[PDB]
C-alpha cells in the first residue's frame, strides 16, 4: 500500500492458491518472509506447485 507492490502481490498470490495445502503455502510465505528479494522466485515456485496440483 505504502509501496512494495511486487512484495505484497507475491504474498497475496501465495495465499490465494487453492490447490496448495496449508504446509505448502505457509512454507512459501516463510520463504518469502526470509528472502524478500526472492518474491518472484517464491511466487513462481508456489504457482508451479499450485498448477501441478490442479484438479482439472
Amino acid at each position: 500500500a505504502q509501496h512494495d507492490e511486487a512484495q505484497q502481490n507475491a504474498f497475496y498470490q501465495v495465499l490465494n492458491m487453492p490447490n496448495l495445502n496449508a504446509d505448502q503455502r505457509n512454507g512459501f510465505i516463510q520463504s518469502l518472509k526470509d528472502d524478500p528479494s526472492q518474491s518472484a522466485n517464491v511466487l513462481g515456485e508456489a504457482q508451479k506447485l499450485n498448477d501441478s496440483q490442479a484438479p482439472k
